């Protein structure tokens, strides 16, 4: 396994879920039944976002979209009335990225903190994401295809299942990507729920570095087999990403 350090961090890059991440995702209309209210509140950008759109930063990609998307929420969610649709005008944008900064602590312009918001509504709408005090997202069947059809990299982006491959063939492929590189686009379930990240980095004993996508909480060295951040779990236990993962590899521009 070769040694490859941090891409994102190389490049300064951490995003999370919140403001002034969200400033254009959807705000909660509704009291979720005994739930406190998030009513008037900005929307979780979605995991599945947070992880596609720093992988999109480290590439400054794509300078004008490609193709709108528009979809409608589940009526199952309790945080909206209902019918909801969304779309993004993505096949108009000129994407600056000069003003999509690499990450944010609160003193950038409005400007500044717009453009990265534009992006991850966006992309969170490209993958029909779930929105709420938290949001989710299929993850990867939807980021290879929004990454192609409505932004416009390049067709080698594709999905691969961790159940198709060897551990030293699924290793092989990740460690390819980071020789190119290309930051890969990851995510797992297990007792501590579903969640999408960026693989961005190894240390040559076969951990690799992890951008879990909470503005820097957790990031650090991983076995892929024990992706189990300290920051989640309640009552002193263990849990991970382990179960039924899946990359999106091959992500570059066209
Ligand atoms: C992750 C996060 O914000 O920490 C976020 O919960 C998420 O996207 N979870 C996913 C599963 C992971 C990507 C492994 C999830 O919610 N899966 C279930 C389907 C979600 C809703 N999608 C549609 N189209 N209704």
């Amino acid at each position: 396994q070769p040694v490859v350090k941090s891409l994102l961090n190389s490049k300064g890059i951490h995003y999370n879920q919140g403001n002034p991440y969200n400033l254009l995702t959807p705000v909660i209309e509704k009291v979720k039944p005994g739930e406190q209210s998030f009513v008037g509140q900005h929307a979780a950008t979605g995991c599945v976002a947070t992880a596609t759109a720093q992988i999109m930063k480290y590439h400054n990609y794509p300078n004008k979209g490609l193709k709108d998307y528009t979809y409608t929420l589940s009526s199952n969610n309790p945080y909206f009335n209902h019918p909801k649709n969304l779309f993004a005008a993505i096949s108009t944008r000129q994407y600056n990225w000069n003003n999509i900064l690499p990450t944010y602590s609160g003193r950038e312009s409005n400007v500044q903190k717009m453009a990265i918001s534009e992006l991850m509504a966006d992309v969170g709408i490209s993958v029909d994401m779930d929105y709420g005090p938290s949001s989710g997202s299929a993850g990867s069947s939807r980021v290879q295809r929004a990454l192609k059809e409505n932004f416009g990299y390049n067709q080698s982006v594709h999905q691969i299942n961790r159940s198709d491959f060897s551990k030293q063939d699924w290793e092989a492929q990740i460690d390819k990507e980071l020789s190119q590189n290309q930051p890969v686009y990851y995510q797992g379930v297990g007792k501590v729920g579903g969640h999408a990240f960026v693989i961005d980095g190894a240390d040559g004993r076969n951990f690799y570095h992890v951008n879990w996508g909470w503005g820097g909480v957790s990031d650090g060295f991983f076995r892929l087999d024990a992706l189990n951040p300290s920051a989640l779990g309640t009552g002193g236990g263990a849990g991970g990403f382990n179960g039924y993962q899946s990359a999106v590899v091959g992500i570059k521009p066209l």
